[PDB]
């Protein structure tokens, strides 16, 4: 007659935000038949569910949910198993440990029959004792006997109806396939990153107590913080709040000789929005978000408008972004940026990706695969692309394709495995409802065309060189190195000729020329420019 | 029974306990002393691993294999697991069990029982209303009834078969459906129907193959998937290169061997091999490719399943001449051609059925196209349309026409 | 009145000879708490089944007992891991040390942060190869304060020389 749920349980008291649907599904599928009146459930002649599995990336709130479920039920004190806590060195002693967990449930079921209570069991890091049977040639033979014992105990010849098992793992692909059938662990849930409406709830949950005691200033807006923190997991928001509090509290402690607290000023302790901004700059760096470091490293000298082509490239990039974000008949679009060497086509792709404003942006570059074999390159590419299928909008940049394939004109020679992986990876659509944009850059279009690779891409964009004297003069003026007296001399010579040079090489020529004596620089600059040649 | 009984040459990091147990079981079941009043039952999931000395007649004779049921078995199980509800007038009258038996394909008993349980819970949950405090109604609780919507919703969301579903596969292979923009589509489907019928009826040729060939971006994978779906065979599977990213030769061969072994188990089966040139790594420079996969394909294309069983194979490719030079075109029974759009009327009909550029814009397009020939695949037309739609309303037909001109032609 | 937990770990990395062990030693003896526990490299490994995990679990027993008995009035317990890259490495990459390293990593992760909550521990780790460490052990709520010790500049060299000739 006693209700299974606690009399005082309340949803807002649990302290979980951003997982309303998951909890609704779990409650409906697990605890629906234990709350309905007993007679009707008896008439239906149905059994109870005896298993739950939770999986997802780190820090998204799996153990918290299990703990709150454990403390929500008016039942015994749940058993907890911390990793491989059951192994023993004596033959037949790691299976008695498994058998010992069900000894109370079996006894109560035998005694009270259908009027018994509920017994909960929690397995933390379940993939340490439940891998597939046959793999992992541990020559002891203790890694199959445990799995067999657990399987035979959860659902065997003798029937139990008063147990519940909760499992939590980060690698769901290694669990035995016989442990997940609809009779052993029937409910399976994925806990993933939240959205804005979940981040707001998490921040409110973690700032309610501070707000209660007027320890939070009046110039802090939670909505702006929720908007600014993109692809943050549950743990990182709490870490941000902790860092802000630490910064606020450290202003009243002077420690040059002996820890000494102001004490007086400690009365007027308040947390300001400057602490939050400082914490976002220095302390907390996400894992599925975006970082300014990459953009700073790939766009070193900025972007100057020395002509019309720059604007054309940027406009086409914007058009492709808009198409990706607002279309359902084509969820996957890719483009190729091509041009002569030194023309500056990596910075432009980085700028387009930065201006896209998508939540997830990643750059796959060969700078981080020195000495790798082709298998490792395939693994890295596959991981980078798999991380992008767990977001609603994604952008990925593939830089220096000919350096990715290990190409050399002699022979010629290259890597076939990487080429095939990249060809198969340009047509795999994401899970339904998600969008992905791909931007690839290269300097050898003829080679890619010869490899039958231009049929994979959807469109091509051309990044040109400087091709007129006026454009060169405008670039020099924008950079601002040679003054009018010298600019006139430069124009006298270059105005009556055509030029062919890239920006990345123009900068190098200018810094080489700037090292001579003050009255010798223009002559050397002109000599270098002439020697560079045109050969369009 | 496989936890304790295993081959005697086994784990070498052993203290000698896993062999004396097997010897004592063998000597006790049938030794010098004779018994005539015992019966031993064993259950296992890995029959191969068991010791051979324990399976000779006189020790463990009757060996039985329990497998997935068929439609009649599924109907029997569904009838067994709903009798209590039917007896007490707790099941709605619009629930058709035969429809469930037809829909639940590749299910086992446990999955069917779980389906019933989830359907029951979805109905019990409409009375328990609690966002901040648990409280059952008990007023409508006496009118509890399980309807058809509950079963449909539970089938779509909760329960998923472990032997492949193909719902998401068909969703992702045929993404924009099939539109009859011309006559060729009907011809392709008719040829597929004829081949399916020949496989089903004829007994003198249990094995049949066919090759779907055409220029790129013609839609050869969608048509093959549609033919397989309309075959209505018990077993249907697609072998795609895009589930083998990063594999080596041996892994690919193992995967194809496993798929074909699964196919040989059933009574009549269909298999699809899409993008043959991507399965074996072909690149014009060289040329280079994998010989192991080519030999495996050439061997498997002519192997007949065990007597009384039938198999159909559908292969898709876009480079016929390359396959001809390897002598693979002679391993197929026949071929089907998947053509491109070649006339303005077909293009206008495709635009009509797609629902774009309505009214006067269509008139302008028709005026501009009819005095020329076209060469465009169906898959690229959607891309061109979506690219053109991003311009302003005054610059949509112009952009579309410019893209069409830039496309070119090369019959 | 703020409802905030205490940080639970530190990590120090850099080239050899730049003062990582010295800093940990000096932090250990600055606090009023009892003696710290020192793990000298991979000194928990054992040949028998289930013995390394027992050695790992044995490091936290006193903290659990004191937390249960006293609660919010307990002291502070410190554990020092020397050459931590020799034990904790990315799961599912190496051969698993014959299924031994994965179990140790799982045990350590479960003990640091799990269903039962501790609030009176501090874990310090030091390594020369920071890139080989598991990514799940370097998240907030775990060893989250990462610091780099590098070569000094002129002022640092002057300070060191003043220190060593006093
Ligand atoms: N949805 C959430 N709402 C509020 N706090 C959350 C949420 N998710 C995570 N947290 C915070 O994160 C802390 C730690 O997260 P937790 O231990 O539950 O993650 P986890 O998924 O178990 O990670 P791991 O993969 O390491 O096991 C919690 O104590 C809580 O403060
Ligand atoms: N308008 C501009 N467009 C592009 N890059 C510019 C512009 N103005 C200045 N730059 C700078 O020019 C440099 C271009 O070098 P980048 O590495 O992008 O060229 P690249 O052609 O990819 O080089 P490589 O061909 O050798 O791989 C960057 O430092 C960039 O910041
Ligand atoms: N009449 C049609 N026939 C075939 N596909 C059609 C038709 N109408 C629309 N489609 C859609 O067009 C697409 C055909 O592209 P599909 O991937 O099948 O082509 P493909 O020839 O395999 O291309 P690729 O050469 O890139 O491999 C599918 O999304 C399909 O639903
Ligand atoms: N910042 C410093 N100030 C003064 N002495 C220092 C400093 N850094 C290092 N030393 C000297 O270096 C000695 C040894 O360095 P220490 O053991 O701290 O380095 P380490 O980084 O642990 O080296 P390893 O990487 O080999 O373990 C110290 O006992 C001390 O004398």
């Amino acid at each position: 007659r006693q209700s299974i749920i606690n009399p005082d349980w309340n949803f807002e008291k649990m302290g979980i935000g951003g997982l309303d649907k998951e909890f609704s599904d779990i409650f409906r599928r697990a605890f629906a038949s234990r709350v309905f009146p007993p007679e009707i459930v008896e008439q239906m002649g149905c059994k109870h569910v005896k298993g739950i599995l939770l999986y997802g990336p780190p820090g998204c709130g799996k153990t918290l949910l299990a703990r709150q479920i454990g403390k929500m039920l008016n039942a015994r004190e749940p058993k907890v198993v911390n990793g491989p806590e059951i192994l023993n060195k004596y033959v037949g002693e790691s299976e008695a440990n498994i058998r010992k967990l069900f000894a109370d449930a079996e006894e109560e079921q035998r005694r009270l029959g259908a009027n018994s209570g509920l017994h909960i069991i929690i397995f933390d890091e379940i993939d340490a004792i439940c891998k597939q049977r046959g793999s992992m040639a541990g020559s002891t033979g203790v890694h199959d006997t445990v799995v067999n014992q657990l399987l035979s105990k959860i659902d065997g010849v003798e029937q139990l109806n008063n147990i519940l098992v909760i499992g939590m793992t980060n690698r769901p692909d290694l669990i035995d396939e016989a442990l997940l059938r609809p009779g052993r662990l029937e409910v399976k849930m994925e806990i993933g990153l939240p959205d804005e409406k979940g981040r707001l709830q998490i921040l409110h949950i973690h700032t309610a107590r501070m707000r209660g005691h007027q320890l939070l200033s009046a110039d802090v807006d939670i909505k702006e913080l929720a908007v600014e923190t993109k692809n943050f997991s549950g743990a990182e928001l709490e870490g941000l709040v902790r860092a802000a509090q630490s910064t606020a509290m450290n202003r009243h402690i002077k420690a040059s000789t002996k820890v000494e607290v102001d004490m007086e000023k400690a009365e007027s302790l308040q947390v300001t929005r400057g602490d939050f901004l400082a914490s976002l700059e220095n302390d907390i760096k996400p894992a599925f978000g975006t970082n300014q470091e990459d953009y700073a490293s790939y766009i070193m000298n900025g972007i100057i408008k020395w002509g019309d082509p720059v604007t054309r490239v940027l406009d086409d990039g914007e058009l492709l972004v808009q198409q990706t974000k607002n279309s359902d008949r084509t969820p996957l679009v890719s483009v190729l940026l091509e041009g002569p060497p030194h023309s500056g086509k990596t910075a432009l792709a980085a700028k387009i990706a930065e201006e896209s404003n998508f939540p997830f942006i990643k750059i796959c570059s060969p700078d981080k695969m020195i000495g790798f074999s082709e298998t490792a390159k395939c693994q890295a590419m596959k991981k980078i692309f798999d991380d992008a299928y767990k977001s609603q909008l994604s952008c990925v940049v593939v830089d220096d394709i000919e350096r990715l394939l290990d190409y050399v004109p002699i022979g010629p020679r290259f890597s076939n495995l990487v080429l095939q992986a990249l060809l198969v990876l340009l047509k795999k659509a994401p899970p339904q409802g998600r969008k992905l944009l791909i931007i690839g850059t290269t300097s050898r279009k003829d080679v890619l065309q010869e490899m039958e690779m231009l049929n994979a891409f959807s469109t091509t964009i051309h990044v040109p060189n400087i091709a007129t004297g006026e454009q060169l003069l405008e670039a020099l003026e924008l950079l601002g190195n040679f003054k009018d007296k010298e600019r006139t001399t430069i124009a006298q010579q270059v105005k009556g000729k055509k030029v062919w040079i890239g920006i990345k090489k123009l900068l190098m020529l200018i810094e080489m020329s700037l090292q001579m004596d003050p009255e010798y620089r223009v002559r050397k600059f002109l000599a270098l420019l002439r020697e560079e040649g045109a050969s369009p």
